[PDB]
């Protein structure tokens, strides 16, 4: 059976198949994912007036990201259940090509919304000092797009061409390091001339950002993090990848948005928190 | 046939199958469930302005839980009708593995929204005295997460390994007892320095909370509450489990939210009821 | 063919099948049903501020019922088209058990929202005199639940056990008569000490309530209202039942809600009719 | 192949089948239809505050009609693609009875919302001089209902019984002429005592109303407007019917609603166009 | 096999089929498309109050376009995955006629919303000088309709009749040039009597408009832009066409709407950027 430039989920599914626990867990974690995003959409809309007018764009951009993430995770939850079907003889779920092959690439192109908007929205809460707004925005958006597109190309080859997978991944990582660099400056400048309570929130935002964003390259490498024929090149690695994505999605989008909202409240003249 | 680590609904469905009443009732009760949650979402949004600004976060968190519960019960309603198909020869509904096995685990991971948010929202209505907000929140969220995850692992073994089922269930129960303990403190402190009308509502909330939350471990054990080859290890137990879930869902999420809203009104300077 | 405890729609569908007109009409009338409810949801939300704050809960409860009725009629519309499939050889639609048997019981459990909320909402518009709010509410909700649950059990036996059908129906009818009794008291007390305009609307509400609610037991009996092998034990009775449900649904939920809104306007100090 | 009392789309589909252009166009025009209605729903809600309070009910009733038309055209768009399936051997789309026969009757029962509400809403913008509001409303609603129900019965016989088709159509046309008569009076009285700009809009509304509403009986007769075995008794007539419906739907519901909104603005003390 | 007047996607799909990358990418880019539009819908609604009342109609018309584009791209995303199915033997996705042939014509008829509304909305932000509002609107709408309808007819013949394809395309292009001419006048008059900041935004809008709108005829010609049996008459051309549509959709609808919003803010007495 030729699968070509397909994600490793399809190779595990076509050879060993998935146990009840592996198949059900992956469905459950994607379902939790899209439920969090629709709940988050409601939260960010309903709390718009908790902050001064100038900060409300951050709530709006959080809502924009919630719409993207809800739609994508809802679609992927259906893609999972469509791509793997129970075999009564062996009692496992095997690749069902009539559902299409499963592909994580759905996430990557939707990041062309998420990444630009997540990076942009902090610039509506913090005030820059030494950095120029337009310059930070342009660097975030350029490096964001390049990081996503190079990684997108890479993940198609995660089984078919390990070399292409690692080279494209390495190129993507360079743009990622640039984003980390710029965001660190933005957090530092944001701390300047605000209450200590605001400064503490920005310290928390930086840690959240660094960990949550690093989880995505972690999900990229997941199948090979225990090397060739390792523990993770298995249904266990399939489960781990979607779990890491869901932790990263909730952390990078919802918790990030909530912390920015809390910062906006502290910076708001009327509001106290 | 080989079903592995699957819920007992699939064993009943694959051996005896379900009568018209058992199959239809389970579909009906899940449909009522998701209808209550979407109706509740509308209620919590439309009543936001019935309470002082400081209490409105409770309405918002109720709405967040309604989104989670609606999405999950809607999905599970479809999962039920997909997993069991009419056999014309015998006139009963039998396991249809092309629909996937039925799994209650969908509920468990979505509780990672419901439980944390339900426990959190009371802290936006009552005032603590001796207990610290952040400390109560952290205990609720840590013990809530551990209770859910341990029970989640357990329910996969409810047929395949009764020992694992009972041990994981027992560990989960310990975290549950801790939650009951902390919530009792919160209700007691909440009663201090408020009107007798408010105190009565908090007394009602405690009883509602204790009964509604205890129904979940009840649903966990349901198939075995009449022992080996008991009355409940049957389509009658399948019906009973989803009925208990729906009573618990409506009670723990909607009625809880309504009572908290009514408490917020009594604590609101402008508002009266 | 063995259908067990199934609604008579399935017996007609499995024996005679449905003509184009019978099949299409039943689909059309259910589609009109769910369209009216979603349109009504929009109407009740958009007119909230047309009445004094104290009356707005009636708009909210109308909206809650609209959500329930929309969801249920939308689901039942799909259930109808799934349960009956065209046979090319004879040119009629026959029972397709792969879609599941058709069951009116979906409506019954959703009445656990509709009935309690419809009975409750009038208590936010009229003022009681001799009766206590909590007492009327409790009687409405207790007798409402018992009426629904006993009728729900009954309708499963409408073909398989005419005796059980009529006995459960009779028990349900007793609870219905109690509801009619309590609602008559509520209307009488509501008329006391209000404008003639208000009194006229309450007279209209009583007639609407009495006729619209009585249509439901009419739908229950429909197949047998022309006796054994009568005109209505046919596709014509199948059509008649869903037509009566749709007239009852629109009358009891939407028109009732509109009249209560109009009553609220007349009782509103700020608002004018 | 026995189709019985079915619309002519099914006879063309079962005999000649549909070319790529005929099948795709019909799908496209229904898709445009439902898109216009959901976009219109948003427009009528967002512009509510552009007119004086007394005129806002017209926006609300426009929104109500948008909900009905969106739901119906969305359902019919799916019904079209379900009822006709590609035959690879000849490269045409043929009747697929597993999808159900296609029926325009879906539209007719939903007109029980559209027609009453479209006729009603003008009475919240114009002021009558000779005519009583309640009397005009009752005439519109009675004649609207009778026009719809008689036409609904007729269209089932458009192939099976040309005589029934034409007689029911003729009876329906009588009620239609009554509606045209009453609406002409309403427009004339509406022009009395308003600005010339308002009078011009009402002149436009009358022309729009007369043409857009006459398109519906045009769609009814479409297959036979070129006589027996004429050009229109073909895939070309199938296309023409749905095109005429979509022009009529957009004109009678959206453009009508926009012109009424524009009239309301001119009659509004605060507002100007 | 015989495909008749069908888009070239179906010819590639039926002969060579699509690689994993070609099939998945096309699905991903359409998914991004509809996600951007629903996120944009939320953005345009939530930012309505960021501009003076007189400019808010531009936000409303942006929202209207978002509804159209979301619905269309969502439907087309499903049409793509329905029209091509994995062949296990060769590991490619081939035409699945049971899903219907794929057709870009869905986009064209929905442009009867998008094009008229996009051209109209600028007239609620800029002030004309020498040109009449009604005259510019009428020219936009007439030439817009003719451009769309002629191109719509053309694209059905892109394989079956290259001559019809190029002639209808040429006629469509003439109406397009007229639109470019009128929009240039509108931009010029719009620049008169506004701040240099406003003039810069209008310069950007003109460039965006010219490039984004020209991408549509580019997508029309895509398969033949490398001549007969060129590189683009392939899965690579299929990918390129949907990529160009998505870039054009985001640019012409969302970015255009955002720039108009930014212009409205600069022209707003209360607000500043
Ligand atoms: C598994 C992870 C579950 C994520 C939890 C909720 C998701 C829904 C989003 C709602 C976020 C609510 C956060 C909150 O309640 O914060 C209030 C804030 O402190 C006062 O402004
Ligand atoms: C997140 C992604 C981070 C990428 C990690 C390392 C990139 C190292 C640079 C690329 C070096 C190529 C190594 C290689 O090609 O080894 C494959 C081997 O031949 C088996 O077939
Ligand atoms: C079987 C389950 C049935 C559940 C029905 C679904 C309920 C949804 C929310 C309805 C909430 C009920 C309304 C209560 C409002 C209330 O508590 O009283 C008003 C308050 O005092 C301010 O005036
Ligand atoms: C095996 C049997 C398991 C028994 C576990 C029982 C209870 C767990 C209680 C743990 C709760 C402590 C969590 C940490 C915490 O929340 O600390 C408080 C907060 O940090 C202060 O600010
Ligand atoms: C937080 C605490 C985490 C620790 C959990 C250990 C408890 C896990 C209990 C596993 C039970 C295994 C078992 O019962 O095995 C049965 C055997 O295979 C034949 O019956
Ligand atoms: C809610 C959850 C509360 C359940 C707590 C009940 C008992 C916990 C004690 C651990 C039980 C371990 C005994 C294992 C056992 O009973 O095995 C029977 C049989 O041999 C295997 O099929
Ligand atoms: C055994 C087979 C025969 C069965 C035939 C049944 C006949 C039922 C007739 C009337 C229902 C009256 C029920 C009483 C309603 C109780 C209301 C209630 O529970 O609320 C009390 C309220 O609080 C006050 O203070
Ligand atoms: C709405 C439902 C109203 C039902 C009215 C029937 C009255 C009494 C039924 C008593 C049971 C009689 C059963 C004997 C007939 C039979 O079983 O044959
Ligand atoms: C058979 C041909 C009948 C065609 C008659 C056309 C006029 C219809 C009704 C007028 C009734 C006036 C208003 C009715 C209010 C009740
Ligand atoms: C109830 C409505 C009654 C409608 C029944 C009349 C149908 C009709 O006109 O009959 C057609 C003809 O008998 C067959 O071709
Ligand atoms: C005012 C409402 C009119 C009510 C009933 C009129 C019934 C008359 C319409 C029935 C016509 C049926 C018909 O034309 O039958 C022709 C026959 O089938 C060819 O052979
Ligand atoms: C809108 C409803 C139109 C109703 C009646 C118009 C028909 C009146 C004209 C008389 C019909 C007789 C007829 O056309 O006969 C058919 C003949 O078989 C073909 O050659
Ligand atoms: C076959 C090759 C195609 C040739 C390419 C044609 C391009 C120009 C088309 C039309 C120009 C004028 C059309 C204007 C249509 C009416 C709108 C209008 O100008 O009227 C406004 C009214 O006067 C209120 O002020
Ligand atoms: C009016 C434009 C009509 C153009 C039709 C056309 O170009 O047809 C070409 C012909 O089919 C080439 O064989
Ligand atoms: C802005 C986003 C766009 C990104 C999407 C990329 C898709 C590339 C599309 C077109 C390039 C091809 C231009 C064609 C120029 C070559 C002409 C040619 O090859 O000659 C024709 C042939 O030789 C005579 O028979
Ligand atoms: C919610 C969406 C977010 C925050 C997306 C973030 C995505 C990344 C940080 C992706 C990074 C990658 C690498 C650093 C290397 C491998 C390829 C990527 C794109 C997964
Ligand atoms: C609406 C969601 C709610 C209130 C969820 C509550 C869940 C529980 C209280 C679960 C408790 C469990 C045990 C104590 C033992 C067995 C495993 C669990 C997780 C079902
Ligand atoms: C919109 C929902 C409403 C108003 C539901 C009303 C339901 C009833 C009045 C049901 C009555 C019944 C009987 C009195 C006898 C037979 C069984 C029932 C439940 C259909
Ligand atoms: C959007 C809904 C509208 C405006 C509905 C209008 C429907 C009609 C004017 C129908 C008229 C008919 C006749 C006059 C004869 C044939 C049967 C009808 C019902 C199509
Ligand atoms: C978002 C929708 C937009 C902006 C649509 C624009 C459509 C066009 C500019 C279409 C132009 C065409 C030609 C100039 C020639 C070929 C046929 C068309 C219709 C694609
Ligand atoms: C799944 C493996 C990746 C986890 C990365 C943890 C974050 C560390 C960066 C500081
Ligand atoms: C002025 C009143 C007449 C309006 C015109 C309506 C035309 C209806 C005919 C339907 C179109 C047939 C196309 C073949
Ligand atoms: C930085 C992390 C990258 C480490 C690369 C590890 C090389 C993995 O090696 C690969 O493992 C697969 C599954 O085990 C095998 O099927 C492949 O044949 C093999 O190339
Ligand atoms: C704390 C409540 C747990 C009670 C444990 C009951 C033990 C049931 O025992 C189990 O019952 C099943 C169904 O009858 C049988 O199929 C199994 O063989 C048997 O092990
Ligand atoms: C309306 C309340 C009383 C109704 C009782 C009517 C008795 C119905 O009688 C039933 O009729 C069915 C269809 O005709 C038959 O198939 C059954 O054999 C017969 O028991
Ligand atoms: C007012 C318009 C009514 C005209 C009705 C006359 C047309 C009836 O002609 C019908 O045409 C069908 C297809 O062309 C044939 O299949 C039928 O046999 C024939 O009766
Ligand atoms: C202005 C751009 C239009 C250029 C028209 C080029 C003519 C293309 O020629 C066509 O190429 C197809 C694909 O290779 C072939 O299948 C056709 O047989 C051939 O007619
Ligand atoms: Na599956
Ligand atoms: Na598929
Ligand atoms: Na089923
Ligand atoms: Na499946
Ligand atoms: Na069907
Ligand atoms: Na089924
Ligand atoms: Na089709
Ligand atoms: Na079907
Ligand atoms: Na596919
Ligand atoms: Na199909």
């Amino acid at each position: 059976q030729e699968l070509g430039n397909a994600n490793f989920e399809n190779f595990i599914g076509a050879t060993e198949g998935f146990s009840e626990i592996a198949y059900q867990f992956t469905s459950h974690i994607l379902t939790l994912g899209y439920a969090v995003m629709l709940a988050g959409l409601l939260y960010f809309i309903l709390t718009i007036k908790n902050v001064d007018k100038k900060f409300q764009m951050s709530n709006i951009l959080s809502a924009v990201v919630m719409v993207s993430a809800f739609l994508l995770l809802y679609a992927q939850a259906q893609n999972w259940t469509s791509s793997f079907t129970f075999n009564e003889e062996v009692g496992r779920y095997f690749l069902d090509p009539s559902g299409d092959l499963f592909n994580n690439g759905y996430r990557y192109l939707n990041w062309l919304i998420d990444v630009p908007m997540l990076l942009f929205q902090i610039l509506f809460v913090v005030s820059l000092t030494t950095s120029k707004f337009s310059s930070v925005r342009n660097q975030f958006w350029f490096s964001g797009a390049m990081m996503i597109i190079t990684g997108y190309i890479g993940q198609f080859y995660e089984v078919s061409n390990l070399t292409a997978f690692l080279v494209w991944g390495a190129i993507s990582s360079a743009f990622f390091f640039h984003i980390l660099w710029v965001m660190k400056k933005v957090i530092n400048e944001g701390k300047e001339g605000i209450s200590p309570a605001g400064q503490k929130i920005l310290s928390n935002i930086w840690i959240l950002f660094l960990i949550s964003w690093t989880l995505y390259p972690g999900a990229y490498l997941m199948p090979y993090l225990t090397g060739v024929d390792g523990f993770l090149y298995s249904e266990d690695g399939v489960m781990a990848r979607q779990l890491v994505y869901t932790i990263a999605d909730v952390s990078s989008k919802v918790i990030y948005g909530v912390l920015l909202g809390n910062l906006a409240i502290t910076l708001s003249k009327n509001k106290e928190l």
